[PDB]
């Protein structure tokens, strides 16, 4: 099959109109509005008019608005906020006891008398779902819950009240999730209690609550849903029709587990006939079918749905077909166009819900995380306001071919179109729409004879307790935040001359129409003054895959080769091809591959022309690097296809690691002209090893860091990948980096050997498995710098990456981030997850859902959007991986693998799979494939698996799932890894936010894309910008003490100063994209390994380690023991001598005093020992005495990034505020 021949051609070919959708998907905000202004307006007699109805409902609103009844519970039993978030909670909980004898019974004879918690509350936290409360009882957004702050309330409140508060609480919570969050529990209570607001004029649309179905049983069980209540409805329709008749709503994501552009063919294939099936029963019912809108990425699939049912034959005579459109959307009034088109073409009459739109911080929070061009909805919820007014004035134009369906709480808008439409109605012309149990104290004034005499259609949530829980907090927000119109009915600080303000003229004066909201970057802003993000690509847009496509293909015909690159010039060298992983047949280009001799030729080069790179000024040097980026931003699309071909990566993935290569060209430029000064002299040569599962970004970010730190480079790239390192080689050489400072040297483990071993190589930094970091350091022990100390090693090397998940976190959230966690990028990711711990009472849900979620998976050739998981690097790395397999197999395991379609019999693919441990300890080596471990744990040895995980000796990346306070700090607090993710997924590390390497057998740091990893790169480190720390040891502290008792006043001042200079406890907030908090810290590393050899020596590596918060090994055939008697317990509780360093490890880092040759012993001494790989730090004792940094802080404390997912609970709370 021809590359890229199939990538991803449309459902149809696209319209004019469905081309000018496309158009404005991301149209700058300035653009947007002026045409939208012009379309809104109206006479200034219908404005007064428009003005005096609004003013006229809202003096209503306020008139007959009394207490919530949570309030007057507040206010009856004098509860705190946390105590009624508490009660409620516990509420909730009773509620799930389905016997009302037996609830009472609970609540008089056990709740009520004492402890709570012996009766409740046991494998599920009571307070799983307290974000959701808090948002009833307060109004604001907590995305976590403080179950300690909960169960104090709760014992305080019951202790003081007791019982009868109880009631209150239990009776309340029945009523507020039975009748008021959903209209019934199910359709035919739903329906029961609809009369009575229908016999006043109202009509319904019932909406089911499913949604994001996660397997294929998710989304049968969603149909079978609403197939039975389309029969319900239409029973009780009994022939009144679409417009006085109730109908229901749907979302297309409940009905199959991938609906998505990049599953366009399924979904046409598989999704479709179910909504057709749904909708020939409405017809033969003659009830509506509304489909809601979702995410601003699926709008335009749905547009091929609708065409599609619209043009359908088996449809024709019933005009109860629906559909949404999102006014806070830029391509809003185009999509209505189309619509418009469509009826008349069908002759069919669409019912148009126009509504404002539920997904507006979540859409925020998406384009910033893809680094798309702008967003694809407006940032001003004033420009909303006035798209919507234009859109009805559009919809107002059209009822004789459509049906609009006006959905809107705010009684300005609703004034608005009532005066626009004018003073000729029928019922069947147009209808306002409000939610069930929020908009029917705006619309009594509105539906009737004695009001305003327009119909209303109340869109009534119909479910269970649990389904109505799932996604309550984006529906609070939608009425809830500081910008919406209920919120501010209720603000007494707001007058009503300011709730009839007419958005259309406040747009209009303003003196930039259509500006961007001062308080939301647009994505390539997010890190301000300091660097330019880089941009990628909607892989959802048209025009962006139309384009793709050709630059795929034309990537494709090119002759890519991979020469050794010397500063000579190119060499000659043994020639091979470079076979395609998802088809041996696709050759996609030639490498040669360097002798030993070039190599060790190479080396000479670059030690040679050190001094003119070195001369080149630290701000040209960072040009370079930004120089760089720029092009490889510009060649995005052909090196997509460079990589999906050569290294077997999905586009998606290519994108994100070509914007990789580009931010870690930007930061380290910007980390450049932060620190480097005539004083951080270069080390010199540096040999940079990378691997083949990140062939770009991993060999450009170690590559632009040695560059830019000032030294010569020889870059070794992975046999498999030498065709993409050499593009970024002439990138880079293009930027203005010299031949002589940017060497390629392509080839096998002897050409990195061989350049490891050479005498002028001053520093190495390897990214790959730990047994080859192993090797080298045993090659570099045997060396010594020209000034007789140890060469530089900056290993990454991989983990056993762990993820917790307890009874709180919420499944498909869950599923979701391990499916792309594990197997993503065919589990080839050092990062990836391989060990998923399973709290027990979910454990088996979870894994039910998982399994569901795997067998959606499409496997196969990478050059398809819509294959999510790619082959495996080569047939070595297949069989390494299913011999694996097929042990645990052997072992009675069970095991989960989706079906290889036989397309992938000409690659290297492996199945996604999932292996069912026992315990953690089943698994013993690191197995880089889609290769998932599961594991159960029992609440109560949360402490114990947190051990496991971290006796492992890995530490990279972690993550945890978890709403509970109290958990995520336990977890945190005791994990030892260098990346830890909470209630997201654990992979795809962004540069400068989550800097990114672990510790123990995970590497030696620093992490790359983070302020110290420039430092390790030149003699003498400089200070990092925001690092330093307030905060001072109390161990060292009492060491300067015991020094000054014991007359060692030099050594207590030097200790004092190092308590001052180290970092330890920096504590910083990393700036990134809203809804997440990204924390960088400084914590000890460990157990460091000191050698001495003087008296004062061992004072000195003592004052460092201890600063730095460690605790030390002393080596005691040192002798020095005499010299450390008496000291303080604090101090002692750190201190241990060692005569078998192998047997008292493993250490965290090793500090040495000697001569030259006595530091080479000790290095290889080091080296030997099992376990990590230390970073090792020696001085000679006049080094010592000389430099008083002679033992560098920054090397003694360890890195540990944070991502936390603060928009997890449903949505976002700083955003509530922006509007
Ligand atoms: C009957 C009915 C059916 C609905 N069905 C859907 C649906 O299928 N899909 C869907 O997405 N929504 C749907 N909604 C929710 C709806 O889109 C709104 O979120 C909600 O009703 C609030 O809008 P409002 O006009 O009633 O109030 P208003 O308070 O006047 O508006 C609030 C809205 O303003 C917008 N907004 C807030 N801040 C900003 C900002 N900084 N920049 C730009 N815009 C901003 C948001 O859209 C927000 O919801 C439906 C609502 C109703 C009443
Ligand atoms: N930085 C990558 C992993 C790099 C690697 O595999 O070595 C990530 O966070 O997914």
């Amino acid at each position: 099959p021809a590359p890229f021949a199939d990538f991803a051609p449309p459902v149809r070919p696209q319209s004019t109109l469905r081309r000018a959708i496309t158009a404005a998907y991301r149209r700058p905000e300035t653009e947007c509005l002026p045409p939208l202004v012009e379309a809104a307006t109206q006479s200034k007699e219908i404005r007064d008019a428009a003005a005096s109805t609004a003013r006229k409902l809202i003096e209503a609103l306020r008139g007959k608005h009394s207490g919530s009844g949570v309030e007057g519970l507040v206010q009856e039993y004098s509860l705190s906020s946390q105590e009624g978030v508490a009660l409620m909670c516990l509420a909730e909980a009773l509620l799930r006891i389905p016997d009302t004898a037996t609830r009472d019974a609970l609540i008089r004879d056990k709740i009520a008398d004492g402890n709570w918690k012996s009766h409740l509350g046991g494998s599920r936290s009571l307070f799983v779902n307290a974000a959701t409360w808090g948002l009833v009882v307060t109004g604001k957004l907590t995305s976590t819950v403080n179950d300690r702050s909960l169960a104090a309330a709760l014992t305080r409140l019951i202790s003081r009240c007791g019982e009868p508060v109880i009631r209150r609480g239990v009776d309340m919570a029945m009523r507020m999730m039975g009748e008021q969050f959903v209209t019934g529990e199910t359709i035919r209570e739903a329906l029961k209690r609809s009369k009575e607001l229908e016999e006043k004029g109202f009509s319904y649309s019932y909406d089911m609550l499913g949604e994001a179905a996660t397997t294929a049983a998710d989304a049968e069980r969603y149909y079978r849903d609403y197939e039975s209540a389309i029969h319900a409805i239409g029973k009780a329709s009994a022939g009144r029709g679409i417009y006085e008749g109730p109908g229901i709503s749907i979302k297309l994501s409940a009905l199959h587990p991938r609906y998505s552009r990049a599953q366009a063919a399924r979904v046409m294939g598989e999704l479709l006939p179910r909504v057709k099936a749904l909708a020939l029963l409405a017809k033969n019912y003659d009830i509506g079918l509304n489909i809601d809108a979702e995410e601003a990425d699926r709008l335009e699939l749905s547009l091929d749905l609708l065409e599609v049912l619209c043009l359908d034959g088996d449809l024709s005579g019933w005009n109860g077909m629906g559909f949404v459109v999102q006014a806070y959307g830029k391509r809003c009034p185009f999509v209505l166009d189309f619509i418009i088109d469509l009826a008349r073409r069908s002759g069919r009459r669409i019912m148009v819900r126009l509504v404002k739109g539920a997904y507006w911080d979540a859409e925020i929070k998406r384009a910033q995380l893809d680094g798309l061009a702008d967003f694809p909805v407006f940032t001003r919820k004033i420009h909303t306001d006035v798209s919507y007014i234009a859109c009805a004035a559009k919809l107002l134009a059209a009822t004789d071919v459509v049906f609009p369906q006006f959905a809107t709480h705010n009684a300005q808008t609703l004034a608005a179109i009532y005066h626009m439409a004018g003073k000729d109605f029928h019922v069947g012309k147009y209808e306002f729409q409000c939610l069930h149990g929020m908009g029917e104290p705006l619309y009594e004034e509105v539906v009737g004879r004695g009001k305003l005499d327009r119909p209303c259609r109340i869109y009534a949530p119909v479910g269970t307790h649990e389904t109505l829980l799932a996604y309550l907090v984006r529906r609070l927000l939608e009425n809830g935040a500081n910008s919406s119109f209920v919120h501010r009915i209720n603000d007494p600080k707001v007058s009503i001359d300011e709730l009839i303000a007419d958005p259309v003229e406040v747009v209009r004066a303003m003196p930039v129409v259509g500006a961007k909201h001062d308080r939301i970057a647009l994505p390539a802003e997010l890190f301000g003054d300091a660097r330019t993000n880089s941009a990628g690509l909607d892989l959802s847009n048209e025009e962006t895959l139309a384009s793709l496509t050709e630059a795929l293909r034309e990537s494709a015909a090119m002759k890519w080769t991979a020469l050794p690159q010397l500063a000579t010039g190119p060499a000659a060298g043994e020639t091979r091809t470079v076979l395609n992983p998802g088809d041996h047949r696709d050759v996609v280009g030639s490498v040669t591959e360097t002798s030993e001799e070039d190599a060790r030729r190479a080396v000479r080069l670059a030690a040679d022309a050190a001094p003119d790179w070195a001369a080149v000024p630290p701000s040209e040097r960072a040009a370079c690097l930004d120089r760089a980026a720029e092009l490889m931003q510009a060649r995005m699309p052909t090196l997509l296809g460079l990589i999906i071909r050569e290294a077997g990566k999905s586009a998606l993935n290519a994108i994100a690691e070509v914007r990789e290569a580009i931010d870690f060209l930007r930061y380290y430029a910007e980390q450049t002209r932060r620190t480097l000064g005539p004083g951080h002299g270069p080390l010199g040569p540096i040999v940079c090893i990378s691997p083949w599962n990140f062939p770009l970004a991993i060999f450009t970010g170690q590559i632009a860091a040695a560059l830019v730190a000032g030294n010569p480079v020889l870059a070794k790239p992975a046999e498999e990948t030498p065709l993409i390192a050499a593009e970024g080689v002439r990138i880079l050489r293009e930027a203005g980096i010299p031949a002589s400072a940017l060497q390629l040297l392509p080839g096998d483990g002897r050409v990195g050997a061989a350049l490891v071993a050479a005498a002028e190589t001053a520093g190495v930094m390897f990214t790959g498995s730990t047994e080859v970091a192993r090797l080298i350091q045993a090659q570099l022990a045997d060396r010594l710098s020209p000034a007789g100390r140890p060469i530089p090693l900056i290993a990454e090397t991989g983990g056993q990456n762990a993820m917790i998940v307890d009874s709180s976190a919420l499944a498909e959230q869950v599923v979701g981030d391990v499916i792309t966690s594990a197997f993503d990028s065919a589990g080839q990711r050092c990062s990836a997850l391989r060990v998923l711990c399973l709290q027990e009472d979910v454990a088996d849900r979870i894994l039910t859902m998982l399994k569901g979620a795997l067998h959606e998976l499409h496997i196969g050739r990478t050059d398809r959007l819509s294959v999510d998981v790619g082959p495996v690097i080569t047939s070595e790395a297949k069989d390494n991986i299913e011999k694996h397999i097929e042990r645990m197999r052997g072992l009675g395991r069970k095991v989960e693998q989706i079906g290889l379609a036989s397309e992938t019999g000409v690659g290297t693919f492996v199945p996604p799979t999932i292996i069912e441990l026992e315990k953690l300890s089943d698994l013993q080596r690191e197995v880089f494939g889609p290769v998932l471990h599961v594991i159960r744990y029992r609440r109560d040895d949360l402490d114990r698996l947190v051990d496991d995980v971290n006796a492992t000796g890995y530490g990279l990346t972690f993550g945890l799932h978890t709403r509970l306070d109290e958990t995520i700090a336990h977890v945190t607090s005791r994990i030892k890894a260098g990346n830890l993710y909470i209630n997201r997924n654990i992979i795809g590390a962004v540069v400068g936010v989550q800097p990114f390497g672990g510790r123990g057998l995970s590497g030696t740091g620093p992490k790359a894309g983070g302020p110290l990893y420039l430092g390790r790169l030149v003699t003498t480190a400089p200070v990092p910008p925001q690092h330093s720390s307030v905060h001072t040891d109390p161990v060292l502290l009492d060491f300067a003490k015991w020094l000054d008792g014991k007359g060692a006043r030099a050594e207590a001042e030097a200790a004092r100063n190092a308590g001052s200079s180290s970092a330890l406890g920096l504590d910083l907030e990393l700036p990134g994209p809203v809804g997440e908090r990204n924390l960088y810290t400084l914590h000890a590393r460990g157990r460091i390994l000191l050698v001495p050899a003087t008296e004062s020596g061992l004072y000195h590596q003592l004052a460092a380690a201890l600063a730095t918060g460690n605790s030390v090994a002393i080596d005691a055939a040192s002798g020095l023991q005499a010299s450390l008697k008496n000291l303080p317990q604090t101090v002692g509780l750190r201190v241990s001598w060692s005569k078998d360093w192998a047997a008292d490890g493993p250490f965290a880092g090793a500090l040495v005093e000697g001569d030259a040759e006595r530091i080479r012993a000790v290095n290889k001494a080091i080296a030997a020992l099992p376990g990590p790989l230390l970073l090792v730090q020696a001085a000679s004792s006049g080094e010592i005495a000389r430099n008083p940094d002679a033992y560098c802080l920054n090397w003694l404390v360890e890195e540990v990034s944070a991502s936390i997912n603060t928009a997890a609970a449903g949505g976002n709370a700083s955003l509530m505020a922006i509007g």
